[PDB]
DNA sequence: CCTTCTGGGGAATTTTAAACCGGCGATTTTGGGGAAAAAATAATCGGCCTTGACAGCTGCACAGTAAGAGAATTATGCAGTGCTGCCATAACCATGAGTGATAACACTGCGGCCAACT
């Protein structure tokens, strides 16, 4: 739930920004939203990011 | 009435069984050397099992003590100036010794001249 793709839920209903939303009928692409304070839903990508920064950003210099 | 037979006992002798001690023949044991095998120890490999973290981030508040940073004040050491006295140095002359110089020959460096290529 971040502001640069909803604004709210409009009474457990979400609200999606106008600008994203026209960007993604551009692209096609049906966005979604998994829910107020629950990562879960989306495991997969928390969990690539556990893998990106404790294997690559970890010791890296640049 | 007498003679002969037999039996018991003490002494001498012989044989066989048992036990010890020694000698002789055999196996065992100890030591050293060489080879082979087993096991022990360490290191390296693969893989299974399980769970932590990734989910905005951490800066601030209070407690006490100590340190330190800045500014004002104070103490002290350097410097400056005047007057007098003492020590150093410098100036001259003489004599000895060292080095810079001068002559001569030989080798090398630099400037003037000639020629070859583009």
């Amino acid at each position: 739930n971040m502001k640069t793709v909803t604004d709210g839920r409009e009474q457990g209903v979400v609200k999606w920004n106008q600008r994203f939303s026209e960007f993604a009928s551009y692209y096609g692409f049906i966005p979604k939203v998994c829910r107020p304070y629950r990562a879960q839903t989306k495991g997969k990508v928390e969990r690539a990011i556990q893998y990106i920064m404790d294997h690559f950003y970890v010791g890296t210099a640049f």
